[PDB]
């Protein structure tokens, strides 16, 4: 769909069981079959499980630029994701929304893979 | 392999018709069959082609932490990759950064990045 | 005092009056007359005025390292500051606390200067 | 001066007795008597002394935005400074980064950084 973009990423599929979060990250390149922003975002963060599951992230959004403009190519920010209807695999897998109203649909594989789609409330 | 970790990511497979760079990113979770650092790095940047191609990145390395220690969970840095080992034109290939880490990547026609990463530091 | 560190920074002393925040930043080097962490944090952000005044920031915390360890010298994060008892000068000047329970006492000067003290709830 | 902006910051004035670098940071708000970009940059990094001294930094450039646009308010990058114009040992002096910007700084004995910054880009 016009609003959805592919994501792929990785997570720690054998996380510590000592109270620590589960490290993960993913990337969206902002091209789909409808639009192309010539940019890519990576989110790096951790999954915090339980009934009030969260994925807390920081992100880097790099736009393709000329070399002369490369100094201003990368935005930084932070997103917190809340799971709709809340193992790390089962914990992460599902639909999530962030504070902007963006939506993150993800499946976590047994091998550490993250796959899914992202819809941003802003940009593009 | 002991020192290699899986990566995946995405890149702009139809970059602007105008001298831009090609936006991209990828992730490594630092677990393999030998070690687990309970952490993940994402690199965000752009590929700059030509005679001496480069991938210029900034990265975020998040470690799993308690919520109380989350304030100190994330390192930030910057890596520049070239194909010079301390080659065909394009992103696909073997790249090395300023630390001597090895990034071996395949770029699929429709935007996928897949490969392996071997870090010269950490773990 | 043992818990307090000097800060200095700068703010836009003639900000846009079009709904935009007021850009600012400051630095703490984590040495006082009691402790030295051999590190420094910079906060970069904006002041959002009104009765529910906020300073929203991202920060970089660099520790002194050897060259071999420089790759792991810098932490990144984000702090949101709430004003205790809420011009940009008057708006910014006061006592603020962040989500960690740290406290930021600042005076904004007519020339764009920020001066004050910082007490961190964590680290050191 | 038209192209110079005020900076202040702080540095560790008693760095570790052990080969560390000296942690430091500074801020420029991009308002002077000529222009106002409604933005501020902070540089966080460390000074590495010796024969060819360096200040290695990462920076955050926040622009004043509406709250709705705050997600895109902050650029991040990295600057490396040397004293080579495109000198006495220490932080105090005139430094240049890879963009050709000029950072003129005085380091006070007890941790103050003061000076001016002229950017080769932006504004
Ligand atoms: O405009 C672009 O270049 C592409 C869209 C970027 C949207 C960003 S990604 C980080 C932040 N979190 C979101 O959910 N949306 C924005
Ligand atoms: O120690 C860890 O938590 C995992 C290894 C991290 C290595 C980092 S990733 C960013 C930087 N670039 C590299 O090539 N290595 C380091
Ligand atoms: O441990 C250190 O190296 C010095 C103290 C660092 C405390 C950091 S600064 C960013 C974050 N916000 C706070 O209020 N405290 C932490
Ligand atoms: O355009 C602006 O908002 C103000 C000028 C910003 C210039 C930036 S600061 C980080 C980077 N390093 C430099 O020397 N210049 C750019």
């Amino acid at each position: 769909a016009e609003s959805r973009y592919v994501l792929t990423g990785r997570y720690d599929s054998a996380p510590a069981t000592d109270g620590s979060g589960t490290a993960l990250g993913w990337t969206v390149a902002w091209k789909n079959n409808y639009r192309n922003a010539h940019s890519a975002t990576t989110w790096s963060g951790q999954y915090v499980g339980g009934a009030e599951a969260r994925i807390n992230t920081q992100w880097l959004l790099t736009s393709g630029t000329t070399e002369a403009n490369a100094w201003k190519s990368t935005l930084v920010g932070h997103d917190t994701f809340t799971k709709v209807k809340p193992s790390a695999e089962a914990g992460i897998t599902g639909t999530w929304y962030n504070q902007l109203g963006s939506t993150f649909i993800v499946t976590a594989g047994a091998d550490g893979a993250l796959t899914g789609t992202y819809e941003s409330a802003v940009g593009n």
